[PDB]
């Protein structure tokens, strides 16, 4: 068997078979080539791996072309990765060159048979044909011993004989039969029946297994005297006998009873029927007894009884089976024939240890036994296959010619351990025996290897910033998969490579699926990314896990209540500031800084506020800080104002916020991935007055030509010409509630004393009304000085200035 032990090789590829063959279409199983011990290993290198397949790469033993047995190991990748079917096979034959059995058929012709006779015949004539239609006519050697009473069957002797010879042959079988086939009639000398059948059997020692199986309605009416007997287990055996006879004729009880020189008494015939079955048994016999519909022995004994001393004739009560009818007859017969066809079995209660690989565990606990061979195993027949501890046993494997067994289970590759080397080959099991035989040597099937190949994940950055300013040129990362406490892949994402990485790994899990895998970034000293908050997805078509870093950010835009456009010196006096605290609370500012609405300020996650500290010129101040929070997975909440803090709300979409007079402030969640907070904060405009100047000359008429200018606060100066109408002129800058303003004649018109006085203008709060002055001098509505009469009507001041003609001494 040299020739065909596996043989196996141990590289930087793993350990696999080093004759071996493939399954067409499959890279990551390898099995074992078949062979024979004549020709070595076979040149069978790739084939389908159907499992219906009982030709290709089996194992021979003995005859390469008519194997003792053939096995078979090989395994097949599923359409789940990582998880195999593994075969095994084993077909037995019938045993060539080995010694025939004995078997003498000891046949009860006595009258009380003859519808028990016909049963008989049937039964020892298809007995005959099964041994021979099964091949093992020359295995076995059968002899008939047919008994009834001397003067009847048998003549003076009372049993006929034919002797030991092969069942195959058709004249020993017509001898049989023909022996058979005469009426059965007179008494039942059992005895001598066991006597003879014993002395055919050990006519010779050529060593062959001597059988004898008895055919009985059980009644023994005929036997020797009995001289001495022993008592063995509360049962009475004889064990030396006379000539003389004890002939009850047709019931088992003496009708002269007697005591033995034994000293035990003998009232029946049972002493020396056991005794002379204890005598062929002590001599080497197989003493089988079929008992055929056991009646009373009229009311001497109960069917019962003789059952019990029917199952002492056997070599245990095993050995002694009862027929109920005629069918029961044949099928005991049909079952005798089995069962010695059995005997002839290259594998008998044979067994296969098969321990799983290191490498792999079982898919699942089960093993399917099934029959395959040309002729049936069946189901009563099937070994057991059972999976525990690591270990597949088959168990009690009966199979003789074309009778074959396919044993199925499957197999996962672990791929997740953290020794694991892909591209790798990784035995399924570990040796694997069959034991065709008890005490025969073991031979070994052929063991399989599996492997998962690699593959190459690609690691990809992405940055959504709200700037396009100067990214880090390189960005360190960690790769982890589920999490793995053991696995970890470092990488380097640089600009130059478009952001992106690879690193190989197993293609897939324990359970065959592709790995989920998780990054993580590590923080890059020279650049700030607070305001980066990451999210990450493996897409397994591209074979892609991106990391996608998105920018946060917050705007706002200024709108007015009444409706009008905000001028760019209007936006000048216009202060916001952004403030960030320290916790949901917002008690305590960690910074303010200056905010305006052209900028987009990007924002770590934290917790803001903000407000307007100064109105556009024109608008009231509302002084309203509101309060949001970035968290730390981008979600924007709104917390309230400063005046009412609450425990945050997310916004969704848009939040409207406190009243501005006629309309709402609001904050909304705006760009592509909600990455932008736009607060809108409305102002209202402050009420206002208008200044108009009537001039005129010191005799009641309109004078045109008068310049007049107004010089505000902080504001810009504007000077208008007197009008020669009751109207005026109206300065188009308008006097806003809090707002100071001076104005004076800037020039007199021609041939007209200049004017210097300063009016200094203060109005009220609420901008509905206004104090002036007159250098530093209180005037009322209604007054009067310096060239200067005051009106006030609603919301416009009114300044009469009267123009004096230059002085001229007079002549
Ligand atoms: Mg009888």
């Amino acid at each position: 068997t040299d020739n065909i032990r596996p043989t196996y090789q141990t590289d930087a590829n793993g350990t696999y078979p080093t004759n071996s063959w493939q399954v067409t279409g499959q890279q990551n199983v390898i099995n074992q080539r078949g062979g024979d011990q004549v020709s070595g290993w076979d040149n069978n290198t790739i084939w389908n791996g159907d499992a219906t397949d009982t030709t290709n790469s089996y194992l021979k033993f003995g005859d390469p072309n008519n194997p003792d047995y053939q096995i078979r190991k090989y395994a097949k990748e599923t359409n789940t990765p990582g998880l195999y079917d593994v075969y095994l096979n084993v077909k037995g034959n019938k045993q060539q060159n080995v010694k025939p059995v004995d078997i003498v058929l000891v046949v009860d012709m006595s009258g009380s048979m003859e519808n028990r006779a016909g049963a008989v015949r049937t039964g020892v004539k298809n007995f005959l044909t099964s041994i021979q239609n099964a091949g093992l006519g020359n295995y076995v050697n059968v002899g008939l011993i047919g008994f009834s009473s001397p003067g009847y069957i048998g003549g003076k002797s009372g049993y006929i004989s034919v002797k030991l010879g092969k069942a195959g042959n058709a004249s020993q079988q017509q001898a049989i039969n023909g022996a058979l086939s005469p009426r059965f009639q007179g008494g039942t000398y059992t005895q001598i029946g066991l006597r003879q059948g014993s002395a055919m059997l050990n006519a010779d020692t050529s060593g062959n297994k001597k059988m004898m199986i008895l055919l009985t309605d059980g009644v023994p009416t005929f036997s020797n005297e009995v001289i001495n007997s022993e008592w063995i287990n509360g049962t009475l055996y004889g064990t030396n006998f006379g000539s003389s006879r004890d002939e009850p004729g047709n019931t088992a009880r003496l009708r002269w009873p007697y005591t033995d020189s034994s000293g035990h008494y003998i009232y029946d015939t049972w002493p020396a029927t056991l005794g002379e079955a204890k005598i062929a048994k002590d001599s080497g016999n197989e003493v089988h007894a079929l008992g055929i519909q056991l009646a009373d022995d009229d009311h001497y004994m109960t069917k019962e009884k003789i059952r019990q001393n029917m199952q002492l004739i056997t070599n245990s009560p095993d050995l002694y089976e009862d027929a109920d009818s005629a069918d029961a007859v044949e099928a005991y017969l049909n079952n005798q024939a089995k069962d010695i066809i059995k005997n002839f079995n290259t594998v008998t209660d044979g067994t296969i240890t098969d321990p799983i690989g290191t490498q792999f565990q079982y898919a699942n606990n089960q093993a399917t036994v099934t029959s395959v061979g040309k002729q049936t195993v069946p189901a009563s027949e099937l070994p057991s296959a059972a999976i525990q501890d690591g270990q597949l046993t088959v168990n009690h494997m009966n199979l003789g010619q074309d009778q074959e067994v396919q044993i199925h289970y499957q197999v996962r590759i672990k791929t997740e351990d953290a020794g694991f080397k892909p591209d790798f080959w990784y035995q399924m099991n570990g040796e694997t025996l069959l034991t065709p035989k008890a005490g025969a040597a073991a031979v070994d099937f052929g063991i399989p290897s599996g492997r998962a190949p690699a593959t190459t994940v690609y690691v990809q950055k992405q940055w959504r910033q709200l700037s396009n300013q100067s990214l880090p040129d390189t960005l360190n990362v960690t790769v982890q998969r589920k999490l793995d406490p053991n696995w970890q892949q470092t990488l380097v994402l640089k600009k130059a490579d478009n952001w992106k990485a690879s690193f190989t790994a197993p293609a897939y899990n324990n359970q065959g699926q592709s790995f989920s895998y998780v990054v993580k970034s590590e923080d890059a000293s020279g650049i700030d990314l607070s305001s980066f908050i990451s999210s990450q997805n493996m897409d397994q078509q591209t074979a892609t896990l991106t990391l996608t870093n998105q920018q946060y950010g917050f705007q706002f835009q200024k709108k007015t209540t009444d409706g009008t456009d905000l001028s760019a010196d209007q936006l000048k006096a216009m202060q916001f500031n952004l403030t960030q605290y320290s916790d949901n609370s917002f008690q305590q500012a960690s910074k303010t800084n200056a905010i305006t609405s052209t900028d987009l300020q990007a924002l770590a996650p934290g917790y803001y506020g903000i407000q307007e500290a100064a109105a556009p010129t024109g608008y009231q101040l509302d002084g309203t800080t509101y309060l949001f929070q970035l968290t730390s997975d981008g979600q924007w909440q709104y917390h309230g104002t400063k005046d009412n803090v609450t425990s945050g709300s997310v916004i969704n979409g848009q939040q409207t916020l406190n009243p501005v007079g006629d309309k709402s402030d609001d904050f909304t969640v705006t760009g592509d991935h909600q990455q932008i907070l736009t607060l809108t904060k409305y102002d209202e405009p402050k009420p206002s007055m208008t200044l108009r100047v009537i001039k005129q000359d010191n005799q009641s008429q309109y004078l045109a030509g008068a310049a007049f200018t107004l010089q505000p606060s902080a504001g810009e100066a504007e000077t208008i010409t007197s009008s020669a109408t009751s109207e005026g002129q109206a300065f188009a800058t308008k006097l806003v509630a809090d707002g100071t303003y001076t104005m004076s004649e800037t020039k007199a018109p021609d041939g007209y004393q200049s004017n210097p006085a300063k009016i200094a203008i203060q109005v009220a709060t609420t901008g509905k009304e206004a104090t002036v002055t007159i250098d530093g001098e209180a005037l009322k509505p209604g007054e009067s000085k310096n060239g200067y009469t005051l009106a006030i009507d609603g919301s416009t001041i009114t300044l009469q200035a009267i123009n004096q003609p230059l002085a001229i001494l007079p002549l």
